[PDB]
């Protein structure tokens, strides 16, 4: 990968491997939300990043995801390259905005579109901090000035409240453990572990007919690794379903979301 | 990847993924083993394979593994390019057996090597079958003639006789079962979760402390999508070694079986 002319963004080519694709042999939501982490990170040490943090090392503050939201058009098949864009921008003191476009490498067309919300924590005491002044000002020199969005649209999907699922779910997916191949580098759950344990309690026959359209995705809380999950679907509608994570013990929040899915 | 010049072989690089590395910031077992398929998989796809020829796809004929051995001396590091190369070769009718060396692209040096045997099954029925020779010659033209041995030793590792472990297991992980991210694109089990599945029930203390060596995995049964495991370890031993068994929550059904060498860090 390489970042791009101006500085301002980070382009990287993806081979779509074997065991990467789904059942109709394309590339699953759970490699592509992979492929985002992964180019994110070639953009973070492209331009000398770690949690992807500044002087916020000795402050002891660390980047966590807050929401993702990813819209798909087409999935890339197995041995099809994928091209990728991201890029960074800053959203006030609240936080920072990570984008990637995904195109197809032949045709050159945009088969799909992502968006994330980031924050800025004590990675000791989990308490949230508002973006000082110069950390900041640290970043800037890495994002376009002007408004790059890769969700133009004006109070889209991405920018939705999302509601908080009622009792009794109509589907479920019960004691869902994380194991040591769902731990990144740092032993904490990998973020993409999340999709897919929502994606779990979506029935066999949804992802057999349909194909996913738009995840959104809300992080409330971290799944510790010795943390049991429980994974709650119900249908709201195309078709749509309103989705929620917790402790499978005490019922504590960890995730809530929507998923968009067409007819095949 | 490409085949090597003598159409006998197949080569493919790899740069290691941040989120294909452990703690150590070095690329796990599993992802190792993830790409030992995939350039499996390639080298079928440039011979003309699916990898099951159109006389084995009439009669209903698969390819499965029997044992897979995986002996690591180097684990390549987040950013490092990693190179591959694959074989087949022919075993009689009992099966055919695929290797693998695993070398560092900047030093040219060996830093693991891979062997696994594989059997001829019925899909349907599960029923094995020694091999025909009409399918048997239509391999061989892929395969080098003169043995060539990843683990060629007089007494080697990769051969050695697995035992049952005996119950209590000194440790175990309880109810692990596979979700969609486990499935390949056939909807079965990816060989791969049944090595994580292994690696469970091994302590955190054991990990943390060592670096796996070495894995022998015997494949005796299925794990189906809507089934749940139980991974048992019993140490057998500066190294550390375990006795593994992975078996069906409910009746204690076997599926795999197998050996860990570890050495401190
Ligand atoms: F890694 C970068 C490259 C260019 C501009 C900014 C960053 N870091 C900010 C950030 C927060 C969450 N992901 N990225
Ligand atoms: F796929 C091949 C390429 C070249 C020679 C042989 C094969 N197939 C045999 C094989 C592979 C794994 N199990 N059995």
């Amino acid at each position: 990968g390489s970042l791009t002319e101006d500085g301002l963004s980070y382009k990287e080519k993806f081979v779509v491997r074997s065991y990467e694709v789904g059942s109709n042999k394309t590339a699953t939501v759970e490699t592509i939300a992979n492929l985002l982490q992964e180019v994110g990170c070639n953009h973070a040490q492209s331009v000398g990043f770690s949690a992807t943090t500044t002087t916020m090392r000795k402050l002891h503050l660390i980047w966590v995801t807050a929401r993702m939201h990813i819209e798909i058009y087409k999935y890339p098949a197995w041995g099809d390259v994928v091209e990728i864009e991201t890029w960074c921008q800053s959203e006030g003191r609240i936080g920072t905005r990570r984008d990637w476009i995904l195109k197809d490498s032949v045709t050159g067309e945009v088969t799909g579109r992502a968006t994330s919300k980031w924050v800025m924590m004590n990675q000791d005491t989990r308490r949230l901090q508002k973006v000082s002044d110069d950390v900041r000002d640290e970043y800037l020199v890495f994002c376009p000035q002007e408004p790059r969005l890769a969700f133009p649209e004006e109070n889209n999907r991405s920018l939705k409240k999302i509601p908080k699922l009622e009792d009794p779910a109509q589907y479920s997916m019960i004691g869902l453990k994380p194991r040591r191949a769902d731990l990144d580098m740092n032993q904490h759950v990998n973020n993409v572990t999340y999709i897919g344990w929502v994606l779990e309690s979506i029935p066999q026959e949804i992802v057999d007919t349909h194909e996913l359209q738009v995840i959104t995705l809300d992080y409330r809380r971290e799944c510790q690794q010795d943390d049991v999950v429980d994974s709650l679907t119900t249908t709201t509608s195309d078709s749509q379903f309103l989705h929620l994570l917790r402790l499978s013990g005490d019922g504590q929040e960890i995730n809530r979301g929507t998923t968009l899915w067409r007819k095949k």
